[PDB]
């Protein structure tokens, strides 16, 4: 029945590669059904600007020998077999019986206004011709080479139908797994820092059938907190701090912000089978579809994944699995944050004495009725005292209690990160500590005596992050243009940090003022690029940190970078700054050299002072 399942992909591979096909070099693979192996080629730079306007940082580590990935065999095989290659363990009865609860009640209130329709081609064509299918990570697009070609041209849409009407038959014939590499660890204090993840390709016609069928959650926004309630999606994340500030003004104990040890390789086939309760919101032919992606590409995977074999030589290796997630798909990050609000509400129970360890293996009914009438009476609220995107959580429970409540938590397989197992958990007391999205945040007070609640991070990771030029084919234009949505981005997030204030100011002096920013200086879902103009970034910090900003009452413009508030020097140097060193001073006094040496290479050109002062 699997065999059935994943037979048409199979076929099809064991075809179209029939010239190099064979039956394995002692294959690696252990909680995955290996299926043969061909031989292909196998796969696997510096910002000029940046790299220029950063002297100092040539002495860090963690900005000179930052690297994003690996796309080599080995890279492939090192994170599919440290992250894929595993399998959580299923929860008991007890703990199943909650979680289905726990998840019907928050399918009913993520649907109590919205309703559940098909995405459309046209809205696929725009989302592509964009700032992205951002992070479902896009292509084989294999012979147009662009993913805007491909949906330009009929024929692509002739094999989506296919594909479609194979999906509208029960059958899957080309929706198949790449893993394409290896993201490497990130930075973060213990508890937060990101271990390595897989990166994950489909074709492009795969993507749009996912997307038609279950888009609308992203589309339609189920996930925005007003939607979801513990949800943030659609926020920028300068809106982040606000948001955890706002948590933080109800009573109840200390913040918690628990990690999972690695999230993707811990989602179990009970929450698969939670998420796919979404089936009964739906009717007629989109259930028909969306019931394709969720029985034939979410639970019968088919993954191809290079390895390294005998002479120099590569393989691509088949495989299959009764599975569930690792991203790669579509609505990643949308059922992410549905599982983990499920997650957290679990917890609240068990925190809150509805539930106890007597429980996990059965939930007696007097149980079952305290679970329901608790997700009743007080899902809503709760759910308001979460701040959820993705595996990312930040929870303020009614007591501290919370911090010991670990045994639904670690049966459900969602064993935190770098703390011991049965450990109580940390919570903070300051909001301002509370780590969230790869920040925290930090309450200011600017000149004028109004405050403001910025995003900051460790300053190494962004000048590491700039520092980077994903180009091949970056022209000189190309680069700085990247160097400047950098440098522009650290003005409208990072302002309050001194090196990033300078620094960005001599990149956007160095670069052309007529130049648009281009590229990609984030992958997060909460970096929304209000940077990428050639508008006077003041404006654009006026408008994001007053105007628009729903916590900023007095609507007073702010006239000048003078009145845009610094953190304080104390919290600057805590997270990276230079100040106070003599390299940072030597730097900032000859700045200008660097500056005119970029504007040198660029020609001649308008160009702008912006380091008034
Ligand atoms: N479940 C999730 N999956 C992927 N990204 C998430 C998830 N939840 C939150 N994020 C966002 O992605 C960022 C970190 O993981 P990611 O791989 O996206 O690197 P990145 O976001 O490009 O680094 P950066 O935040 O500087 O852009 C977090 O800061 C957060 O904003
Ligand atoms: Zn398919
Ligand atoms: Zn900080």
């Amino acid at each position: 029945s699997n065999q059935e399942k994943i037979k048409k992909r199979i076929q099809k591979l064991k075809e179209e590669f029939a010239t190099t096909w064979h039956k394995d070099p002692e294959h690696p693979y252990r909680t995955w059904t290996y299926h043969g192996s061909y031989e292909v080629k196998a796969t696997g730079l510096v910002n000029g600007v940046v790299k220029l306007m950063s002297k100092p940082w040539d002495a860090i580590a963690n900005v000179t020998t930052m690297a994003m990935t690996d796309t080599t065999p080995f890279g492939q095989q090192r994170v599919f077999k440290e992250k894929v290659d595993t399998k959580a363990p299923e929860p008991p009865a007890g703990v199943r019986e909650v979680l289905n609860e726990t998840t019907n009640w928050l399918w009913a209130h993520l649907s109590r206004e919205k309703r559940p329709r098909l995405c459309t081609k046209e809205e696929f064509i725009k989302k592509v011709n964009s700032n992205a299918a951002l992070g479902a990570v896009f292509a084989e697009q294999n012979q147009w080479s662009t993913a805007r070609e491909a949906v330009n041209d009929p024929r692509f849409w002739e094999m989506v139908d296919e594909e479609r009407e194979n999906h509208l038959r029960g059958e899957c014939h080309t929706c198949i797994y790449n893993m394409m590499g290896k993201r490497e660890k990130k930075p973060g204090e213990f508890g937060k820092a990101k271990g390595s993840r897989a990166i994950w390709f489909m074709w492009l016609g795969a993507r749009y059938l996912e997307f038609e069928a279950l888009g609308f959650l992203n589309e339609d926004h189920w996930l925005s907190r007003e939607n979801s309630g513990g949800g943030v999606e659609g926020s920028g994340v300068q809106k982040l701090g606000y948001i955890l500030r706002d948590i933080a003004g109800k009573q109840g104990g200390k913040m918690y912000a628990d990690d999972t040890a690695g999230w993707d390789t811990r989602i179990t086939r009970t929450d698969l089978e939670n998420e796919a309760k979404v089936l009964e919101l739906l009717d007629g032919e989109h259930r028909m579809l969306a019931r394709a992606i969720i029985e034939l590409t979410y639970r019968h995977k088919v993954v191809k994944v290079m390895r390294p074999a005998a002479e120099g030589k590569t393989v691509m290796d088949v495989i299959s699995r009764e599975d569930q997630r690792g991203s790669g798909q579509v609505v990643t990050y949308a059922l992410n944050t549905f599982t983990n609000i499920a997650v957290q509400l679990v917890r609240l129970m068990e925190a809150e004495g509805v539930i106890g360890p007597q429980h996990l293996e059965q939930l007696p009914r007097k149980n079952k009725i305290a679970v329901r009438t608790w997700l009743f009476e007080n899902g809503e609220e709760r759910v308001t005292r979460m701040a959820i995107s993705g595996d990312d959580c930040v929870v303020k429970p009614l007591d501290d209690r919370f911090a010991t409540a670990l045994h639904f938590l670690n049966a459900m397989s969602k064993v935190r990160k770098d703390i011991q197992e049965w450990k109580p958990s940390h919570g903070w007391h300051d909001w301002q500590q509370v780590p969230f999205c790869s920040n925290h945040f930090q309450e200011i007070v600017m000149k004028d005596g109004r405050s403001i609640v910025v995003p900051c991070r460790g300053q190494d990771e962004l000048i590491g992050r700039a520092r980077i030029s994903p180009g091949a084919g970056w022209n000189v234009k190309d680069t700085a243009c990247l160097a400047k949505a950098y440098a522009q981005m650290w003005l409208l997030l990072y302002f309050h940090r001194r090196d990033l204030r300078l620094m960005a100011n001599a990149i956007c002096s160095a670069v052309p003022v007529d130049w648009v920013p281009t590229g990609r200086t984030s992958w997060s879902i909460h970096s929304k690029g209000e940077w990428m103009t050639t508008e006077d970034m003041l404006q654009v910090w006026n408008r994001v940190w007053i105007e628009e900003n729903e916590w900023m009452m007095d609507k007073t413009p702010i006239a000048s970078w003078t009145d845009v508030p610094y953190v304080g020097k104390r919290e600057d140097i805590w997270c990276g700054s230079l100040i106070g060193t003599r390299s940072r001073a030597t730097w900032a006094e000859n700045i200008y050299a660097a500056i005119n040496q970029v504007r040198a290479v660029i020609g001649k050109e308008n160009y702008v002072d912006y380091m008034t002062s």
